[PDB]
């Protein structure tokens, strides 16, 4: 049975699937889930994932709920033997651990600042505490970057793939002026043709996060 | 060379790894890092970990910065062929799944709720509000408890690890008693021996939050 994908294209965990699924070349069936509209509460969807996120990739009997696994699983299956999830241990536990930094570290603080921009408006939100937060995040990954060409070795891996899509997301607000090597970094990503899976959900929600916050993101700080 | 693990007990994700190092029997150096003095920020262990979080696992020149990964780690390195990291990819992810549920959903949740009562004050917490948010993981927990015995299926796996230093945390203060998959779940984890490993900290967590707190837990 082909993967089935849940997904809306705004979430970065959905759009770091969608650039692995690009990637490989991988055959997945699509199954949109408004997340704008609250189309993940609909019963069906939360009988499948009670957490109601997206990603949430079913695979014959496999359910999977994380987008950090969906990309080790998918590797596993689609890219046997590749480098983006490694054969060796230690290099294997490197891409976990920065998977598992997006999840408790980055992805946490974006997912903070985002939503308090909806529940209260962009212009009621601490946004120089959410600053402080995501620059820290920035910080982290300078240094990650700083003794590693990519972010978890000298090569792309699904560290990246998680990482970036959060990434770019931050980026919508928060320039990266004073961080070298992570605008090296999320360039060299750009280049990749993967890529392309980045872009259009970026914008969705770019367009999205600017009507219900009611605001304009500045222009200048996106990379 | 031997392991070396930077802990402070209190901390859940720290327990799920000392609960997997005695279950395992591994030998490893522990290093003490008072969180409540913040030396998590000391030069040289944000040198270490940029995150200046623990668990931080350091075995040889790899630098773990996650309970999920250490754990995955130390089962790969000294459980091989053991059930509590399947070999069998499917079961192998089911455990992961459950595994980044509690990074994503139930320690966050917690994390978000404790903070708030050293940060605004036990007094000043908006307790409906995180009594609905952790509700919600509860609620999560007992459906994956309805098939299975243990969180990712029928023996115990790394995930109930990870889960169950937490869920011991969140029920410092929300009792299991609407939740008879939960209850059940959690009494037949603190028969383990191994759960031994996670009464000192809990306990120590307990006595540092109700001090800064200023509250009592039921
Ligand atoms: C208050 O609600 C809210 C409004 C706007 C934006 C957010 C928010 C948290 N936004 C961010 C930018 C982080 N994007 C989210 S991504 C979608 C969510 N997916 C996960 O949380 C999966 C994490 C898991 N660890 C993994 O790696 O897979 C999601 O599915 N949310 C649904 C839900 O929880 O009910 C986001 C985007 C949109 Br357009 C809408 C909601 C989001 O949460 C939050
Ligand atoms: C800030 O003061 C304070 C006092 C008491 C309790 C807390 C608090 C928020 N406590 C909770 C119960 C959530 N426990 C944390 S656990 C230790 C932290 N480790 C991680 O966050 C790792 C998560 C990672 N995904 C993983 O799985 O390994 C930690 O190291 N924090 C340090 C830091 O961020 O600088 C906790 C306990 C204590 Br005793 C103190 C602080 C904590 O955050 C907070």
């Amino acid at each position: 049975p082909k993967p089935i994908l849940y997904y809306d294209e705004r979430s970065p965990p959905v759009r770091s699937c969608l650039m692995l699924i690009k990637l490989l070349d991988i055959d997945v069936e699509l199954r949109f889930v408004n997340l704008f509209k609250g189309e993940q509460f609909q019963k069906d969807f939360l009988a499948l994932n009670p957490q109601h996120s997206v990603p949430t990739l079913v695979h014959g009997d496999l359910v999977l709920t994380d987008s950090h696994a969906i990309l080790i699983h998918l590797a596993e299956k689609f890219d046997e033997g590749g480098s983006l999830w490694p054969q060796e241990h230690a290099e294997r536990m490197k891409v976990l651990n920065l998977l598992l930094f997006e999840c408790s570290f980055l992805f946490r603080r974006d997912s903070d600042f985002m939503s308090a921009i909806v529940r209260q408006g962009f212009a009621n939100v601490d946004v120089a505490h959410h600053e402080r937060k995501l620059t820290e995040a920035y910080i982290i990954m300078e240094r990650y970057l700083e003794n590693s060409d990519f972010m978890a070795g000298p090569q792309l891996t699904l560290a990246d793939l998680s990482i970036v899509t959060t990434l770019s997301t931050v980026n919508l607000m928060f320039p990266l002026s004073q961080f070298p090597r992570l605008r090296r970094w999320f360039t060299a990503m750009q280049q990749l043709d993967a890529y392309e899976a980045n872009c259009s959900g970026l914008e969705k929600l770019r367009q999205t996060m600017e009507s219900v916050g009611s605001f304009q993101f500045p222009s200048s700080s996106a990379v």
